[PDB]
């Protein structure tokens, strides 16, 4: 039987792409002029990531843009969302490099010469590490350095490019990097942290005013969000803990894009941690622009409590065993018992129906929300490829219907959702996890580079062919 996704008539101009990074995907890591970013030097750090991986190679998408391409078109995505990498745009924050830019016009053109809309992101994480040499995201120069690369990228692209994103996930590269320490530059300080909060948004405004003043279509930014679920709802200890989580994860980031200002209970939260201290005036009437749209990022929501967890319980699934620290600055008390629910290989919970919630509740609480699209959703479960040369995942495919199933309720239930990106084209780099955790409806060879499309992948273009003509 089939999904509720695969016999909807979904709308004709609804938007069906993929998702990659460049850090991710592209290798020549230190070739063309591309220097190191925090990623490249974090990958040095022992412990930072799982069997010592790192990223000059990944699945080599520099040199095979153009295959990747026409695997693009085989599969009938409408879309490609990818990001451009400032690490190899500006190697280490000095001169920009032409032999950066001409790839990425190289990318474009093949994108559009395919039919493929390409949805370029300017920030996924890869800093130059000569600019966290010097502060990183704590030093508010890096927001305005980062506007001078808005528009060194929209210089040559912006005559082919219309839908531009600022940041990816801004929550993981500024708490997950600056306080957790399981993301680069791996830092564990609070403070921090809280400057990267506020210095990446003051960086999302000033180049969002100046790509719009370029003339960029559409302009948005992308947000991981959840659902801060009480453990037990009848709990004001779990009920305290859930505000403090959607406060941090949430409303942290929605807050001052949306409506120029960071929520009153947040800031009472982290009061002495170091955020009130970078905010200047005029800041938050910049960080809070008009977007075009919000992408909206999503795997699965967090079951919270105030309470120590109780004995029953599974152990982490963490990528290495690096000491790491909570990210939520000023609430590393609460915990995230689990639910009795199915794991990726990841050791994520699947909850599809959060998905509806989410999109139902952003509707609902902000009366000005733009337009949605799903930037990222997909699922990481271990893949092999069979004697007959395939690849059967039907967990992943599971995963990706089960959440499709659930956008169209939140159509349904009036939600402006406009598109999904499944998340990954390819098989890649997960970050602290390595190459070991694969994404991808297309399946990568490390040792040939050899794509091959996974059932989950035939089964999603299948999906979109029944809603193209």
């Amino acid at each position: 039987m089939n999904h509720l996704s695969q016999k909807f008539a979904w709308p004709k101009e609804f938007l069906w792409g993929s998702a990659t990074a460049a850090a991710q995907i592209e290798g020549a890591g230190h070739s063309y002029g591309k220097e190191d970013s925090v990623w490249d030097a974090f990958a040095r750090k022992e412990g930072a990531i799982a069997g010592g991986e790192n990223l000059e190679v990944a699945v080599d998408h520099y040199h095979r843009y153009r295959e990747d391409v026409q695997l693009m078109r085989e599969l009938g995505l409408d879309s490609y969302r990818f990001s451009t990498s400032w690490a190899r745009v500006v190697p280490g924050g000095r001169t920009v490099n032409p032999e950066g830019l001409d790839f990425y016009s190289r990318l474009v053109d093949e994108l559009l010469e395919n039919g493929i809309l390409p949805w370029l992101t300017l920030y996924h994480w890869d800093l130059p590490q000569a600019l966290e040499e010097r502060g990183g995201w704590t030093n508010r120069e890096t927001s305005y350095k980062f506007l001078e690369y808005a528009e060194t990228v929209h210089e040559k692209l912006g005559d082919r490019v219309k839908h531009w994103t600022t940041f990816n996930e801004p929550l993981c590269s500024s708490l997950i990097g600056y306080a957790a320490g399981e993301h680069a530059p791996g830092r564990q300080e609070p403070q921090a942290a809280l400057a990267a909060v506020h210095h990446q948004h003051l960086a999302h405004g000033l180049a969002t005013a100046r790509l719009r003043e370029l003339g960029a279509e559409h302009i948005g930014i992308t947000l991981n969000l959840t659902n801060a679920v009480p453990n037990n709802p009848g709990d004001p200890v779990d009920l305290e803990a859930a505000r403090r989580v959607d406060a941090l994860w949430n409303r942290m980031y929605l807050d001052p894009v949306l409506r120029g200002s960071y929520p009153e209970d947040l800031l009472e939260d982290v009061q002495g941690l170091g955020l009130a201290e970078v905010i200047e005036a005029g800041d938050l009437e910049i960080i809070s622009q008009p977007i075009d749209f919000l992408g909206v990022n999503h795997y699965h929501d967090d079951n919270v409590s105030g309470h120590p967890l109780p004995a029953g319980q599974p152990q982490p699934v963490v990528p290495t065993d690096s000491p790491k620290s909570s990210p939520f600055v000023g609430s590393e008390y609460v915990t995230f018992p689990a639910r009795d629910l199915p794991r990726t290989a990841m050791g994520w919970e699947v909850n599809p129906e959060g998905l509806r919630v989410l999109l139902n509740r952003l509707n609902q609480d902000y009366a000005n929300l733009p337009s949605l699209y799903i930037t990222e959703n997909g699922a990481s479960y271990t893949d092999t490829v069979t004697e007959a040369g395939t690849v059967e995942d039907p967990e992943r495919e599971e995963y990706i219907l089960n959440h499709l199933d659930a956008v169209v309720r939140a159509i349904a239930d009036g939600v402006d959702v406009r598109g999904y990106f499944v998340w990954s084209l390819l098989d890649n780099f997960e970050w602290a996890w390595g190459y070991a955790k694969r994404f991808g409806i297309i399946h990568v060879d490390y040792q040939t580079q050899v794509r091959t499309i996974k059932n989950s992948g035939k089964a999603y273009a299948g999906l979109i062919a029944a809603n193209r003509t």
